[PDB]
């Protein structure tokens, strides 16, 4: 009876195994755009993904994860609110059963169809496993997805999903360029938070881009053909794999713009 995204094991139950679920800096949150403080001291975000090297793709029963070779100083996030340099390790998405829900963060209560998380670890802690034990260990770049015109840079992902339909399946997935997942503008909101899945560690500086990417109805319909279950178990479609907004508590969300 492990954690998941149903009635008996979903977000409202996670606190029993992971009591930090009711902590002071949990994610995601609603971003109240009026309340967010413009911070002129914030820097432009530096995203340097030209040398990113992807390794594979896995359905872990919770999402699909595209994992990168992070053993050299390649694909790095820096600037913005960050001190030092954070190296890309993986990305994944959260999405809904319908286009009107799926994102983790919300913007003035608006839910997007999905949300992409690019996960990076602070190089000062040597690898991801040590970084998650630190308050400034991770930087996650979050990008909203709305449904409209296709995202041509997503299609290579979408077309491999058929090979990783069920929990535990993986594939080789090389030469995927995550620059094709970025919107035009790097304007962002930032605040201190957590992983959005167990173990819910409070290790993340969140950087959430204001401009969403557009993906097509057909692209998100293929996300919703994945399964939570393993091969040969009753089919439960992988949909609604998002945590709802959590209390903001002490925190201030800062804006890089306006
Ligand atoms: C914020 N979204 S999340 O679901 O909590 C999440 C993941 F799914 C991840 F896969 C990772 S990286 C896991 C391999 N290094 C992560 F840091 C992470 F934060
Ligand atoms: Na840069
Ligand atoms: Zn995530």
């Amino acid at each position: 009876h492990h954690w998941g995204y149903g009635k008996h094991n979903g977000p409202e139950h996670w606190h029993k195994d992971f009591p930090i679920a009711k902590g002071e800096r949990q994610s995601p949150v609603d971003i109240d755009t009026h309340t967010a403080k413009y911070d002129p001291s914030l820097k432009p975000l530096s995203v340097s993904y030209d040398q990113a090297t992807s390794l594979r793709i896995l359905n872990n029963g919770h999402a699909f994860n595209v994992e990168f070779d992070d053993s050299q100083d390649k694909a790095v996030l820096k600037g913005g609110p960050l001190d030092g340099t954070y190296r890309l390790i993986q990305f994944h998405f959260h999405w809904g059963s319908l286009d009107g829900q799926g994102s983790e963060h919300t913007v003035d209560k608006k839910k997007y169809a999905a949300e992409l998380h690019l996960v990076h670890w602070n190089t000062k802690y040597g690898d991801f496993g040590k970084a998650v034990q630190q308050p400034d260990g991770l930087a996650v770049l979050g990008i909203f997805l709305k449904v409209g015109s296709a995202k041509p840079g997503l299609q290579k992902v979408v077309d491999v999903l058929d090979s990783i339909k069920t929990k535990g399946k993986s594939a080789d997935f090389t030469n995927f360029d995550p620059r094709g997942l970025l919107p035009e503008s790097l304007d962002y909101w930032t605040y201190p938070g957590s992983l959005t899945t167990p173990p819910l560690l409070e290790c993340v500086t969140w950087i959430v881009l204001k401009e969403p990417i557009s993906v097509s109805s057909e692209q998100v319909l293929k996300f919703r053909k994945l399964n939570f279950n393993g091969e040969g178990e009753p089919e439960e479609l992988m949909v609604d794999n998002w945590r709802p907004a959590q209390p903001l508590k002490n925190r201030q969300i800062k804006a890089s713009f306006k």
